[PDB]
């Protein structure tokens, strides 16, 4: 909408303080005007009609417990256009700019979120399972890199493509978090994960078997459930990702870690420049090794560890 643009204040779902970039034409609305062509925070209501209503508030002050999604979906998301304008010279998801919309309070009891093909949806979770998934600054951002994938390298959601989509998700939900610095970790989705349990999340990139997903293509999933395993067979990748960041020791290969900062260019440029919709594991080993050695030299060590952790993890 046009009007003014505004500096708000509220809590998000943890409980956090934080200011939100708003927009004053009568309402204050969730319309940050300050990146980009816009970034969008829409109500749905607990309905599953999208995007449902642009978030209008009528004092600028977000502390009810209702507001605390939006605050956290319109927040994560201008971290998030920041992580990839300031470290990889990204203008948005598409690079020019696209205004990024999230709607919350999608459906009742929600336990998800997504990429729908045009914007970003939350869940509210069932307050057991997850509590409102827009509180994970690794879950905006593991969306929001759904929405980079289908406009760059266009991976196919299914199978070993589909498993190295959900890996750059969860790669870059992860730099996300590290780059804001607050609690980083290689785990998915601890801070909106069962209220009730302290210490679990829904996937890791350090351990992968440690929620009961491969770490190696040996253990790889090849059955139909989750679109052929995106979201299982992803700890392949996730902890290829890993080895080549943080270095270790796996099945007896050893990885000379080269940190996040690399691993993000790596595999950035791997993803806008090498991988296809239909690229499989192998062809993303080679894209990698490729990325690797346009940034830093056929003799580098960082691509000599690309090649490390890829073979750690069964992928040749
Ligand atoms: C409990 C949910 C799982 C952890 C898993 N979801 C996830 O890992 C993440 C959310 C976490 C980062 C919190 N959601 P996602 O974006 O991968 C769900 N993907 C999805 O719904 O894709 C299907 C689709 C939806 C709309 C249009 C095209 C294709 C899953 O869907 O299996
Ligand atoms: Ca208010
Ligand atoms: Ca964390
Ligand atoms: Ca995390
Ligand atoms: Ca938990
Ligand atoms: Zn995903």
């Amino acid at each position: 909408i046009t009007g003014t643009s505004t500096v708000g204040v509220g809590r998000g779902v943890l409980g956090d303080q934080k200011n939100i970039n708003t927009t004053y034409s009568t309402y204050y609305y969730l319309q940050d005007n300050t990146r980009g062509n816009g970034i969008f925070t829409y109500d749905a209501k607990y309905r599953t009609t999208l995007p449902g209503s642009l978030w209008a508030d009528a004092d600028n002050q977000f502390f009810a417990s209702y507001d605390a999604p939006a605050v956290d979906a319109h927040y994560y998301a201008g971290v998030t256009y920041d992580y990839y304008k300031n470290v990889h010279n990204r203008l948005s998801y598409d690079g020019n700019n696209a205004a990024i919309r999230s709607s919350v309070h999608y459906s009742q009891g929600y336990n998800n979120a997504f990429w729908n093909g045009s914007q970003m949806v939350y869940g509210d979770g069932d307050g057991q399972t997850f509590i409102p998934l827009s509180g994970g600054i690794d879950v905006v951002a593991h969306e929001l890199t759904h929405a980079v994938t289908d406009y760059t390298a266009g991976l196919i959601y299914q199978n070993e493509s589909g498993a190295i989509n959900e890996a750059i998700s969860d790669i870059f939900g992860t730099l996300v978090e590290f780059y804001a610095n607050k609690n980083p970790d290689w785990e998915i989705g601890e801070d909106v994960y069962t209220p009730g349990i302290s210490g679990d999340s829904l996937r890791s990139m350090s351990d992968p078997a440690k929620y009961g997903d491969p770490d190696h293509y040996s253990k790889r999933y090849t059955g139909t459930q989750d679109n052929g395993g995106v979201h299982i067979n992803s700890g392949i990748i996730n902890k290829a990702a890993y080895l080549i960041s943080q270095g270790g020791t796996h099945y007896g290969v050893s990885v000379v870690g080269i940190g996040r900062d690399k691993l993000g260019k790596i595999f950035y440029r791997a993803l806008t420049q090498y991988l296809t919709p239909t690229s499989n594991f192998s062809q993303l080993r080679a894209a990698a090794v490729q990325s690797a050695t346009d940034l830093y030299g056929s003799t580098s060590q960082e691509v000599a560890s690309v090649k490390q952790a890829f073979d750690a993890v069964g992928v040749k």
